[PDB]
């Protein structure tokens, strides 16, 4: 009640207030001025925080200044936090359309209220700001892996401790740290196999067990090896000093030097520099570490055997003939937001399902480094195979920098990935876009469009075109694309491709639509009447000015899930999603009531 | 010279002569009578063995008896060793056609000579009979596997012998036989894995190393295990008797009993009876043999480990969910020559390349027995998947007998086999039929015919049909089928299917032929003018009377290889064969001169 109002007042410097009000900013300054002479009196805040008619009148007063200034105000709003990256040339047309829709003098409060009610008023907002047990429980409810490693470490430490309890306070620590080190130095290698991980990635084992964070888990076990080796060294030295009142010590010293080298020369700072050769050559010293530790520990080979032989087999299966091939880059083009687009020539013998990935390796950038990239070209394209890479690290950033200022060697190794025959062998399989790996969705869309157009048979004689039914390739009659991601900051390639496919199939939607686009932001701006300008623009040119697409990029977080529940039926409809377990689980639980054979969280 | 004639006479009883002359036999008796009063005088043999005019006159005299009898003679010749299984109803038409072609009186020797010269005369023959270092070198020039096993056995026996030479004449034999037995009892199991063998079958390792005889090699090592175990037992007993002047002996006795049981109850005689359950249950005692031999030999577990764990993994990978599935037989039909044809319902999720195989298992016949069968139905058939089985053993014979006098459970386990994308992604890939596994060729032919007809697009509006080009499925323009096998004794299903496909595509050969058939026997009858009757019959009904097909089943062993060399070119022609290494090697060596990318001996 009144106490709540007092607390809100206590929660509350014009420039400081503007800065703290989530600034863009002429509109913000005008609103702050309209919010008297300028003071910290709580009456203005109470009035602002308190029917929709008053809010509409306040908004109308804020928009005006005493109505050509609205065009300048509209331009400022576009350049504001709305992130509307549009040219100023179209601003005149948008302002003219808005003035025509509003004035028909543009100072009429009643006209503004009617225009607002045409589309809202209840959502009277003028700001977006307010003015680790739960997270761990939520994340660990499906991970349950770090605790297992900790339990193994502790049980091994205790088991070695009970075996040397008689020795006094120094050698039992040594033995426990030692046994932990056999375990760690034996299995930190079996973590990383780039070959079998792909084979395991396409199974329910990968569905239940996370895989994509194996780099960070491997680095974490490297760190614990370093720490435990240091404490083991200190314990053995303090034991020797106590005894002070020839191969073991020198071999331990050599192992310590090797681990210190591998820790120093494999940190993030080294690979920040373009000395990938230095990192790889220093990091090839794992063989020397294993060889030294063989005849350093009495029973290290027992631990080393199984993972050692299995990793030796995994590395020995890779030859130039076995998987590798020589591919020459044909054309490379750089797109905005530091995304590089490659056009590698298709080898004569390469049949790949859509959505598969491959590992690229450019000798010029990194001589012996391999990174996975997802194919962004349809399998029906016989000329070139595309690859799309976003600069989210150093090596990709290195490629972008190098190509900033072509026939260079490239090596690709086969297609790998989950089979996509289930999507084509379905009826109205809707695809939901989430996460950062939305590259395979472009391949799937291109393949589906190509197969759809291949059945558009036209008779050359009488110029009659009749559509044949499904023929042994796909069984879909309609596909729905729904994209729910952080932004379109780096996916200009993907936006362009989806827009291209959309108006390529838009010429065929008069008799029946085949592809639907639902593009969401959930972070765009509602609270400011910027969409009023675009309302007329969308029908002015039959395409959104921000995208040049039939879809106008509607935001909305939960209403998208509700529409997914309310998604027309061309057959046994199926729902497929790809993202974090939270959103996928919510969508599945909502979808389970509707009786749909939906394999949600498929990725 | 004259000495050769004397030797030929020495190489030489009218009934006995007829029996030894490769009898069918009225024609044989007439020839023997025509060959005087009947004696062993060498003048008749000298005349017979010695221009084509004399041979033609002799043949004309033999055919006649003093010409309606020729029809009876023709019928006898058809029923003779020619193996012409044709009805007597068509004999009248054939005899009438032959008489019309010959007489126009049918006793004119000059007319017979002219008719023979029309088609021969130089190949004047009236008989087909004459009147292990080389084989081992030829076979072992590519096998080199039994010698390796013998060498391993001998080196192990010698190694154990040198380790116990001090012991007197009895225990060194024991130790050598023992070490040989660890080796044998460890690897006789790693021979047989029905899972990894399929994975290895599709590689060049299977191309160089034979695989299909693993049953017989496994049985041979079982036999040597039995023999060496018996001699080991005798040696240890004679050692103990010498010492005669408690777990080892009883465990050895138990192992001896188990091996004797497994030898007795797994012989051919037991499975000759329909007691497959008895064989399988008695043969499940290998686990007991291994368990007893673990704590019977001091160092048997070292040998047992790797093959034991690997076989345990191979058997543990097989579950009902993992590979197995429930399939109900829809229709079963029995064809002549003891071949059974099955029509099993296609499971909803089953995509298989043509030519793949599967393992059938009928609980009614054998509860826990598995045998591989090759799919004889095109992948484009969505209704049922075929299987063709020839009664070449007991279990198949058991199935034939049981179905001689349906909804029974059947279990299939996936498709396995070499990929066939290379055939479709080629130009004029000619297929050569040899060996006994010609079942996948029917699947390949059906798939190629179906894909060829799927591009025969006809406009419904104006009834105009235009053929489209190759579309992402195959790149062939012409396929040639050449069949060089022992007979058509059991392949009536395959003959019917190829004939069906041929006249299905015969309606499209006027503008361009798509499938060519070259059916050979190399064992049929030349020497007897039976083909004269069929010469008119072939054009009488546009189909051979023996087959009802455009092809008339031409024989000829080496001329087929010459024609394969002289095989028209619709693109980059490729040659594929399947059979024993001899014929395939000859065909490849002949083909290498022509510069054809032929992967001969592909099977
Ligand atoms: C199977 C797979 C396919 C991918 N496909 C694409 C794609 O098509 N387009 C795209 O823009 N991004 C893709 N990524 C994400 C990422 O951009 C790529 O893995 C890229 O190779 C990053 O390399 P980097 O040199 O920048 O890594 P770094 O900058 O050296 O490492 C930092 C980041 O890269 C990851 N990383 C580093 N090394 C590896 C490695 N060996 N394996 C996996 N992750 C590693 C780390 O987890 C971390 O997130 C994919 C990731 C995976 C696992
Ligand atoms: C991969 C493969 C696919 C085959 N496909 C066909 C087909 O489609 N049609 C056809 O008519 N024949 C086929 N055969 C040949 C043979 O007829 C089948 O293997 C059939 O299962 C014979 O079983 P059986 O009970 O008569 O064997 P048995 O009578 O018990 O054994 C005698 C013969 O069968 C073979 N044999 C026995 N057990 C096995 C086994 N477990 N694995 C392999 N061979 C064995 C022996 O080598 C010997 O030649 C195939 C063989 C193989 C290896
Ligand atoms: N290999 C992989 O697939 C992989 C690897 C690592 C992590 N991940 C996933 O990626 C996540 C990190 O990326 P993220 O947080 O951006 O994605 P996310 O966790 O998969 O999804 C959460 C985001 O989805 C959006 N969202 C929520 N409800 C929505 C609705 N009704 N309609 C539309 N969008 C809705 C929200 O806004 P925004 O759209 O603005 O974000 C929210 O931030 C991780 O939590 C994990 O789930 C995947
Ligand atoms: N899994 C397998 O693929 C498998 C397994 C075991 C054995 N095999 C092969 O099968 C063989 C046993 O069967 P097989 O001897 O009947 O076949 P084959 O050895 O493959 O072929 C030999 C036969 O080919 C025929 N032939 C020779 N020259 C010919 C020509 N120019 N044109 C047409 N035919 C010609 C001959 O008469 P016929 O046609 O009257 O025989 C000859 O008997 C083995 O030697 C081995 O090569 C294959
Ligand atoms: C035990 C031994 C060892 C150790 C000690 C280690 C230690 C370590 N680690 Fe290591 N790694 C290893 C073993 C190792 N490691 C190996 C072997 C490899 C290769 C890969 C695979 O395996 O696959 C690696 C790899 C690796 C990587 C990647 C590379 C590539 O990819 O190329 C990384 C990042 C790491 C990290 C690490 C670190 C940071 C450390 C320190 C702390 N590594
Ligand atoms: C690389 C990691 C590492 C390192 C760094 C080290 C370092 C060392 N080290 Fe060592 N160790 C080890 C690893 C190690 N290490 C282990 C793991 C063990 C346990 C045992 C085995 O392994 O077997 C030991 C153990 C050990 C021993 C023994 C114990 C028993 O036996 O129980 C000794 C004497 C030692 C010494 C040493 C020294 C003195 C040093 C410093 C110089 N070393
Ligand atoms: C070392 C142990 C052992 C031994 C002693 C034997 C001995 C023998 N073996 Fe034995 N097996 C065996 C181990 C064996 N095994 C096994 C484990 C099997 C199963 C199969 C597999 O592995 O996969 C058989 C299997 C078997 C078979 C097939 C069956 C089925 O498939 O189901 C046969 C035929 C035999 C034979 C034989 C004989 C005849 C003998 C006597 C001589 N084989
Ligand atoms: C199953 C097959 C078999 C059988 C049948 C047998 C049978 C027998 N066994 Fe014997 N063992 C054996 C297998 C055997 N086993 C072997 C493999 C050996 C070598 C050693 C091990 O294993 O480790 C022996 C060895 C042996 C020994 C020891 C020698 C050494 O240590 O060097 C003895 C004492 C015996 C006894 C015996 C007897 C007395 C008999 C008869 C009863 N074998
Ligand atoms: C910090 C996240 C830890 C995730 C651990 C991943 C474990 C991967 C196991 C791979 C087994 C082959
Ligand atoms: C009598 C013919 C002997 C053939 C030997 C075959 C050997 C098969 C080796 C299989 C290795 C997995
Ligand atoms: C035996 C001690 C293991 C410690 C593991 C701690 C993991 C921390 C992850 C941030
Ligand atoms: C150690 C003795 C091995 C004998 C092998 C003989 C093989 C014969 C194949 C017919
Ligand atoms: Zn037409």
């Amino acid at each position: 009640w009144l106490r709540w109002v007092t607390q809100q007042f206590k929660t509350i410097e014009i420039s400081l207030q503007e800065f703290k009000a989530a600034l863009h900013s002429f509109f913000a300054e005008r609103f702050f001025a309209l919010f008297r002479s300028g003071t910290i009196t709580l009456q203005e805040l109470q009035e602002a925080l308190t029917s929709p008619m008053d809010k509409l009148k306040f908004l109308f007063q804020v928009y005006d200044i005493d109505d050509p200034d609205e065009l300048r105000t509209v331009l400022q709003s576009c350049l504001r936090e709305s992130a509307i990256s549009l040219p100023d040339e179209k601003l005149d047309q948008l302002t003219l359309a808005l003035f025509e829709s509003a004035d028909a003098g543009a100072i009429t409060f009643e006209e503004l209220r009617d225009e607002l009610q045409r589309f809202v008023m209840e959502n009277l907002t003028i700001s977006a700001a307010h003015w680790t047990r739960a997270y761990w429980h939520n994340h660990r409810s499906q991970l349950f892996c770090l605790a297992t490693y900790a339990g193994l470490h502790v049980l091994l430490f205790g088991l070695a401790a009970s075996a040397h309890r008689d020795l006094g306070a120094s050698v039992m620590v040594a033995k426990g740290c030692g046994q932990c080190l056999n375990f760690d130095c034996s299995f930190i290698a079996v973590l990383m196999l780039r070959r079998c991980l792909t084979w395991l990635r396409a199974t329910w084992l990968a569905q239940v067990l996370p895989l994509d964070q194996n780099i960070q888990f491997h680095q974490l076990m490297g760190y614990v090896v370093v720490g435990l080796s240091l404490v083991h060294t200190v314990a053995h030295t303090v034991n020797f000093v106590l005894q002070a009142q020839g191969s073991a010590s020198p071999t331990g010293v050599a192992l310590l030097l090797l681990l210190l080298l591998m820790f120093i020369c494999s940190s993030s700072c080294i690979r920040r520099s373009g000395h990938f050769e230095v990192f790889y050559w220093t990091h090839l010293s794992y063989l020397l570490v294993w060889l030294l530790l063989i005849f350093h520990g009495p029973n290290f080979w027992k631990w080393l055997l199984v993972p050692g032989i299995l990793f030796f087999l995994e590395k020995a299966i890779g030859l130039a003939v076995s998987r590798m091939a020589a591919v020459c880059i044909m054309e490379v083009n750089l797109l905005p937001s530091k995304v590089t687009h490659l056009l590698i020539k298709r080898p004569p013998f390469f049949h790949y399902r859509p959505g598969d990935y491959l590992y690229l390796n450019i000798p010029t950038i990194a001589r012996y480094e391999w990174h996975p990239f997802t194919i962004s070209s349809a399998p029906e394209q016989k000329d070139t195979i595309w690859l799309h890479i976003r600069s989210q690290g150093q090596w990709t950033n290195r490629l972008y920098e190098s190509f900033k200022a072509c026939n260079i060697k490239c090596y690709i190794d086969g297609p790998y990935g989950t089979p996509t025959r289930r999507i084509f062998a379905s009826e109205h399989a809707v695809l939901i876009g989430a996460g950062i790996g939305i590259t395979p969705f472009a391949s799937i869309l291109q393949s589906i469009m190509y197969r759809h157009q291949k059945r558009k048979h036209t008779c050359p004689s009488c110029q009659h075109s009749w559509i044949e039914g499904v023929q042994d390739n796909m069984k879909l009659h309609k596909v729905d694309f729904i994209w729910i991601n952080r932004d379109q900051r780096s996916f200009e390639w993907f936006v362009s491709l989806l827009t291209k496919l959309e108006m390529d199939q838009a010429e065929e939607a008069q008799y029946g639509r085949f592809l639907e686009l639902h593009m969401y932001m959930t972070s765009a701006l509602k609270a400011i009447g910027l969409q009023m300008a675009l309302d007329l623009l969308a029908n002015k040119e039959k395409k959104d000015s921000i995208t040049g697409l039939q879809t106008r990029t509607q935001p909305g977080r939960p209403d998208w899930s509700k529409v997914f529940q309310k998604v027309e039926k061309k057959g046994k409809v199926q729902v497929f999603f790809c993202g974090s377990p939270a959103l996928a689980k919510v969508l599945k639980g909502h979808c389970e009531k509707f009786g749909f054979r939906f394999f949600q969280e498929n990725f």
